[PDB]
């Protein structure tokens, strides 16, 4: 009954991909009722690659995948669409120092942005999940002129989730019972997991674990995770990373569940002192494809020290794409 | 919520597990309201892989994964297991031998037909995608004296579901109007995808495509698919493969649309004329953990031709599993 929404896939031929795909296609991301479009995005290296990816996603027979189109081309891949989940960014090459991987995901960003505001939809909702995250969603915005900036986001998802198992795990509870998690800042090694507003149950999480367990244990853990799974696999968190991706499109546009709320990076706009403009997670709370920064949470010192560190590296970040004269 | 169900997962850190278990836990095999506990076996090799699997999927935090564990011991995997996933299967060491091959594949099908046989829940629901599928199934399940044999079963949805995206593609057609495709015999070279009960939006196939198309280039592209994956993509279709596991499990617990019938390698009981013992693919209807062979099609030369040679296959492979005293 509903019309097909065109969902467009940058880093289409990579890992997360290879595990973001076919979910979507099975109507996970936006609805068992909602057929998608998947306009797919890879590079002239990865196109041969991305066909077999197109093969993969017929051969599974998916009844709401109604279109799909693989390209090189960014205004192909936007073209019309509705979402657009950048996973895309710049590869890391030996030799290439972090300036290096600046310009080049600066020139990718600025593309795609432009992009974005002139081929896909007004309202496209865009997800930066390419690293570094935050500040490549700056970059895409800032070239997007025309487009709403609120419509760019980055992803703390991962972030977010990683920090629901711990919590799980430490109190001997199932994640479905965790409520109100918040990953503060970058996605970065600076994140900030709170645990001052989590809910174990109903009950305040710090009731059932300390304040010595949180600092130097479920900080720490949250922060080193990614790398955890590439000591354990020899291979980064691409299933995980591509569970998150879904779940914070799904979320944002069908709505976040009643009494609790969510991680994403967005445009700030002065939310709890936030400086303005740079992409920092905040605690939020979705409907109707819009969402909305949960404000009058209390903020004790600890959470204000580690809420100000994260900010001032994004400010940092966005300092030198601006020396770079990317924005 | 129903009670958890065990989901048992063999060669769990490789790439099919990789694709597969996180789109389990998420419910898309048994239910959204199947709450589920993954089992996970793994060699001492991979369990370092292993466990970082086990890490990524709690941090999918899914609410339907009631429980998760990883082993290398048979018989704690398939402890309780409601359904037993038997994906892990032998390679082929630089330079080895097909009498060869199935000496080691005979080893690890009779000791989890066995582990099976002692430890899982009596209606244990067995699916096997390590190749060679069909014999390894045999040999499973005639080591599982005791338990039901049917329950043992070997995949060719992929295959099915290859067929299905193929004819859907010519047409022009969306692959959701695709029914009563068929693929019979062997998982191999000399599967038989059958076009002759097809129907394409209530239409007979061979009324839209001709035999000359159906046999210089249906046939030989489904049998290929599997490589032109990888000769893509460079690696092999571990995600369209996990797709088709968790459709056949689905399928078969839940229960195949009205008017429709999927394909499943089962324990022949001398239907269609197939000797009796071998896991033949069948065109069959399902419904609460149970299927049925739809028997009393009418079956033209073109058809029987095909289905005797991979039944002969099937043969010669059971004959030389009993001359090596596996079954
Ligand atoms: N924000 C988060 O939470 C996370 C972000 N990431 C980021 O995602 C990216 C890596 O993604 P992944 O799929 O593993 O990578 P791959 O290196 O496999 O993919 C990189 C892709 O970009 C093009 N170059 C190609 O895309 P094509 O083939 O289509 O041309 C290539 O496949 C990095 O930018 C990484 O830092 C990873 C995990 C979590
Ligand atoms: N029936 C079908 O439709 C299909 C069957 N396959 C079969 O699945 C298996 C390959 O599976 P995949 O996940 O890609 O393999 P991997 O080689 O990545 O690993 C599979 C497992 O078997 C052992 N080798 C290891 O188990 P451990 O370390 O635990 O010992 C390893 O983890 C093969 O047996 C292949 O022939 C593949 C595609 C479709």
């Amino acid at each position: 009954m509903k019309a097909p929404v065109r969902v467009a896939v940058t880093g289409a031929a990579g890992q997360i991909g290879y595990s973001l795909l076919f979910r979507i296609a099975a109507g996970e991301m936006l609805g068992k009722d909602q057929p998608v479009i998947l306009q797919l995005l890879g590079s002239e290296r990865s196109f041969q690659a991305l066909e077999g990816v197109v093969m993969e996603l017929e051969d599974c027979a998916f009844p709401l995948l109604a279109g799909l189109e693989a390209t090189d081309d960014p205004k192909v891949a936007f073209k019309d669409a509705d979402y657009a989940l950048l996973v895309g960014a710049a590869p890391r090459k030996a030799g290439m120092e972090r300036r290096d991987l600046l310009q080049v995901n600066g020139k990718i960003f600025t593309e795609q942005g432009r992009a974005l505001a002139e081929v896909a939809k007004k309202d496209v909702k865009v997800l930066v999940v390419g690293n570094p995250a935050n500040t490549n969603a700056l970059i895409a915005y800032k070239n997007a002129p025309g487009l709403n900036p609120r419509n760019f986001t980055a992803m703390t998802r991962l972030d977010h989730n990683r920090a629901k198992a711990q919590l799980a795990k430490k109190t001997g509870t199932g994640v479905d019972r965790i409520r109100r998690m918040t990953v503060w800042g970058n996605h970065s090694s600076t994140m900030f997991p709170d645990l001052f507003h989590a809910e174990v149950d109903g009950r305040p999480a710090l009731e059932l674990v300390d304040m010595e367990w949180y600092e130097k244990v479920f900080i720490p853990t949250v922060a080193q995770r990614g790398a955890a799974i590439i000591q354990a696999r020899g291979a980064s968190s691409a299933a995980s990373a591509a569970n998150a991706a879904i779940e914070h499109i799904r979320d944002w546009a069908l709505g976040t569940p009643e009494g609790d709320w969510v991680s994403m990076a967005v445009p700030s706009q002065g939310e709890y002192g936030i400086p303005e403009g740079i992409v920092y997670s905040f605690p939020v709370t979705a409907k109707d494809g819009a969402y909305r920064v949960v404000e009058g949470l209390e903020i004790n010192e600890f959470a204000r020290k580690r809420m100000e560190i994260t900010a001032q590296e994004l400010l940092d970040e966005m300092e030198q794409v601006k020396a770079l004269g990317l924005i």
